[PDB]
């Protein structure tokens, strides 16, 4: 019996486990001491490991590489010498034909680690010849980046989430830790423990609104008003920052000459909130002596959400609560590695360590490394822009590697026809997912406890993973499958361990090169910039203390006028929907469903919390499989009925198999509720059958 140190695939927290492994099997999982989860683990951490064993309880693990050899497909099992070689040629030949450009890549921000990404976008750009690489994932706040990016230089977390506990204020903003990031919340609860104010801006009850100085329960959209009213209270009544803003911003008399207009009394009937309210909310935040802001996607998921952003990072700047610690502007995002994926450059514009593709210095560095004559300046198509582009006849070719859109992106069916619309779709997972069944070429890798790496946490932390496990099956890991396709392409690479691919890239990005593998270590939580290989480099905690990292290094004020959501209640749809997180399990469902214990909490088709007041009006009872109706939309949903969500709004969840968090709908009550049952159970043996029929083929 052995324990193997890791850190949990499933959300940013970056909690480290130590699997306990006895012969050749994970035999349990326990917590271990990480930076931020100390020695607790959260339902998913603790119970989420089981799906390395195949369960098939929702869709089996990959086992073989498969090749549909005709679109009405038998997607047929097949040697990797017959896809590997398929795929090098049909990738060569399509980018002969209409160019490097005609290949779309995927990076992805899973359990395949850091190095894995590094290794997708060096395939799209040295080898291809193309920037066309991205991460879907990197929508866990997309906005979030470019929109926090031209505030402050940066759309990572400018703080720690360890400096937490010690904030005077946490702001907490479109964002519920307690469903999303577990560890998180502890440390919010920490902070309020060591003496925080906490105030909470969300529509709904959340966990934290209990423990918060005070609830701004807005209406749900009224983001832009609420937030230009407090910069007005702010302004008006002299609690900025004065110096600060002087010194350190830019944009401060043309922010202020459009929150003028927005006085708290203005504001009441959009935001649903009191002017007093508001106005003791902006003096609690402005008074603070230190003040940490926290969002999450009820922030960018929203046509407005660019916007909110910025205009929240505005209010940070306002009271200059950047710079410093146990403050900050920190989008905490959703995937375990969705920040590493994009530190490891699977983004179309820039190489790993935010080295934009445009500068001629950095393809400089990078060709000369790679041993390439010349690497494409252009920005790359981005897997959002998917559909489009192979409608079009731009992207003949999709690589896709550890994400799921045929389950994922919005209106699933315009995914499926791109699908139908390129010459080549390789789908490079883990699971026989609803993706992976619609692809041409299929190339089974290596999952998080069979294969080591490193992840970023939430903040920017650098940790390492350990292989705890053997594949039972002929795997490769992800990084071999595409060096070999690489190689087969006539461009030599290949890697005897992840140390080899992370040691490259710390070579040509200076703000990670002195995290080297050592000094990360089992428990090392390294927060990049990290220069110096020396120990006296710990990383960076917070950022921003001497220049705001944009161009002239002056943070950029930014808010814009408060536009109502696109989507007009009716008297036909008189309620807002929107999505929401609930632990145990997660996103994607093909690992949090794999889990025996985790996916005993789950039931189909899943719920939609629903106000105890509108369901009696609805006539909707509590467990009651109801119908949700949207224009050319109906969904089955069972209902929580609970005195948590605000009347008016119900709130799904979305892990079940644009202004995505509203939406107007009319909820309505079903009769023949065993009738109903019987078709969610048949829907459900139905889709399962049918991934099963794929896989065991
Ligand atoms: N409609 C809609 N679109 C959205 C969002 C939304 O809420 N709604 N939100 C955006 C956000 S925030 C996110 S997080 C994304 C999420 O969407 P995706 O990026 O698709 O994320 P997952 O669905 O988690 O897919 C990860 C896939 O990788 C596979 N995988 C896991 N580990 C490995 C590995 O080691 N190797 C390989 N090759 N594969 C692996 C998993 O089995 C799974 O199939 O979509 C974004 N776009
Ligand atoms: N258990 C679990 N945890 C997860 C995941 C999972 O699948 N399961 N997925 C992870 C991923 S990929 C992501 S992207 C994150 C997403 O997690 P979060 O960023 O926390 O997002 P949600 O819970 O979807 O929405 C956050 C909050 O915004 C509030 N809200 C809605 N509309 C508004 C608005 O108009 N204004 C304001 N102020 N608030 C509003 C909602 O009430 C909700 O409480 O979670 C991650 N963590
Ligand atoms: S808080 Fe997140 S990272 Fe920590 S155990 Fe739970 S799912 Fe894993
Ligand atoms: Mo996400």
């Amino acid at each position: 019996m052995k324990k193997v140190v890791t850190v949990c695939p499933y959300c940013a927290s970056g909690c480290k486990i130590n699997l306990v492994v006895d012969n050749g099997k994970i035999v349990r999982a326990e917590a271990a001491q990480g930076k931020t989860n100390q020695g607790t683990l959260c339902l998913k951490g603790y119970y989420g490991w089981d799906f390395i064993n195949d369960t098939q309880i929702l869709t089996p693990r990959l086992k073989t590489p498969m090749i549909r050899r005709q679109r009405g497909g038998k997607l047929e099992p097949v040697s990797w010498d017959e896809a590997l070689n398929y795929v090098a040629e049909r990738l060569s030949a399509i980018k002969e034909k209409y160019g490097p450009d005609a290949i779309q890549t995927t990076g992805s921000s899973r359990g395949t680690g850091n190095e894995t990404n590094y290794v997708m976008q060096k395939f799209a750009r040295a080898v291809i010849g193309t920037n066309n690489v991205d991460c879907c994932a990197r929508v866990x706040h997309g906005p979030s980046v470019a929109g926090l990016h031209q505030s402050v230089g940066n759309g990572a977390m400018s703080n720690a989430i360890n400096e937490i506990d010690n904030t005077d204020l946490v702001f907490v903003f479109g964002y519920n830790p307690a469903d999303s990031h577990p560890i998180v919340a502890n440390h919010v609860i920490n902070a309020k423990r060591n003496g925080a104010k906490i105030i909470v801006c969300d529509p709904r009850k959340i966990e934290t609104a209990r423990i918060a100085d005070m609830h701004i329960a807005l209406k749900n959209g009224s983001n832009i008003a609420l937030l230009n009213a407090m910069g007005h209270v702010i302004i008006e009544e002299n609690l900025y920052d004065k110096a600060f803003v002087a010194s350190r911003t830019e944009g401060f008399e043309e922010y202020r000459k459009i929150v003028e207009g927005y006085t708290p009394e203005s504001v009441e009937d959009i935001t649903g909130v009191s002017a007093s309210e508001i106005r003791q909310a902006a003096r609690m935040y402005a008074q603070a002596k230190s003040a940490a802001i926290l969002w999450g996607m009820g922030v960018t998921q929203f046509y407005q959400g660019v916007e909110t952003v910025r205009s929240l990072t505005s209010l940070a700047m306002l009271t200059g609560n950047l710079g410093k610690p146990h403050a900050g502007v920190n989008p905490v995002r959703g995937q375990n590695n969705v920040q590493g994926a994009c530190d490891m450059g699977a983004l179309p514009d820039t190489y790993p360590g935010y080295q934009y593709v445009k500068d001629p210095a950095n393809r400089e560095k990078f060709a000369k490394a790679w041993g390439v004559e010349s690497l494409p300046a252009h920005t790359g198509y981005r897997i959002s822009e998917l559909p489009h582009r192979a409608a079009h006849g731009e992207v003949r070719a999709a690589y896709i590697m550890g994400e799921d859109p045929l389950q994922t992106d919005a209106e699933l069916s315009a995914v499926r026809k791109a699908f139908e619309d390129l010459e080549l779709v390789i789908v490079q997972d883990i699971f026989m997912t609803k993706t992976a069944s619609a692809a041409d070429v299929i190339l089974p890798s290596t999952s998080w406890g069979e294969h080591e790496g490193v992840f970023t946490a939430a903040d920017r932390g650098f940790q390492r993973f350990f292989k705890a496990v053997e594949p039972k099956w002929d795997l490769k890991t992800d990084w071999q499958i595409i060096s070999e396709i690489a190689t087969r392409m006539g461009y030599p690479m290949h890697y005897n361990n992840t140390q080899e691919i992370w040691d490259e890239l710390r070579h040509l990005c200076p703000d990670f090169y002195g995290a080297t593998y050592e000094k990360m270590g089992e428990l090392g939580f390294i927060q990049w910039p990290c220069r110096d290989t020396s120990d006296a480099d710990q990383g960076t905690s917070y950022l921003f203390k001497e220049k705001f990292d944009t161009p002239n290094g002056l943070a950029q004020f930014f808010t814009c006028d408060w536009v109502a959501p696109i989507d007009k209640l009716t008297d036909e749809y008189p309620m807002v929907l929107s999505t929401v997180r609930e632990v145990g399990h997660y996103s994607c469902r093909s690992m949090t469903g794999n889990c025996a214990a985790l996916a005993a909490l789950a039931d189909e088709p899943g719920y939609a919390q629903i106000n105890t007041e509108d369901a009696k009006r609805l006539g909707i009872e509590d467990e009651a499989l109801v119908w949700v109706h949207s224009r050319k939309g109906k969904i089955i949903t069972r209902a929580q009925v609970s005195d948590r969500p605000n009347k008016g709004a119900i709130y799904m969840t979305y892990q079940w198999w644009p202004e995505y968090k509203y939406c107007a709908v009319r909820v309505e009550p079903i009769a023949d509720q065993r009738a109903a049952e019987q078709y969610v159970i048949d829907e459900y043996n139905k889709l399962k059958t049918r991934l099963r029929e794929a896989a065991l083929a």
